[PDB]
């Protein structure tokens, strides 16, 4: 018959250089994994990050993710860290700006609204 | 969480029963962690299943879910079933019926995408 659309997060396929972690020039990718067809539409998404941090704006976008492999401190705006890991799911209003300080190879799979 | 929008996949907390099992009673639930705040927007929850058949009919949305505990049998239409387990990624197609036969005890996080 035909393939199911089936991904798994933890193979390195179709993966695209994303955000570096500070101090260097790499760290982070991102997989596309489906979008919707109209403007403004739903993004689902793989990102995967080595050990390092991670400073990220607030952003003009909805999203929520869940962490599948690996562990980080995780921080929102002013927040004290808080370690996130396998089964961890997170969500991050429009603006907010955060930070990641991976521990371990990190998966996380994020869905993401755009809020032009 | 106590200071953030983080929460746990395995976590109990604010389920609602779900239709369980074709031979079951119960060992089904949703919990909703973010819906977008429009009039029918895009959804992410979590659903937490027990061992069993679950079969779903061809339903007008799109959905990407990624399992995060346990292991299924997994179909959609005619296809030959895989099994899926922690880091699959699954999208099914509006109109895509599905089957899923919980090996053991699953919980997925779910996009749901309307498509009236
Ligand atoms: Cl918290």
């Amino acid at each position: 018959g035909m393939t199911m659309p089936i991904f798994n997060i933890s193979d390195d396929v179709d993966l695209v250089p994303a955000m570096p972690a500070e101090g260097r020039d790499g760290g982070s990718y991102r997989r596309q994994i489906w979008q919707d067809d109209v403007e403004n539409g739903t993004i689902v998404a793989v990102w995967m990050a080595e050990p390092g941090i991670y400073n990220y704006a607030g952003r003009d976008l909805e999203e929520t993710f869940v962490v599948v492999e690996g562990e980080a401190l995780y921080s929102q705006a002013d927040a004290d860290p808080v370690k996130i890991g396998p089964g961890s799911i997170v969500s991050i209003a429009k603006g907010v700006p955060s930070r990641l300080e991976i521990l371990s190879s990190f998966r996380k799979l994020a869905t993401v609204i755009p809020k032009p």
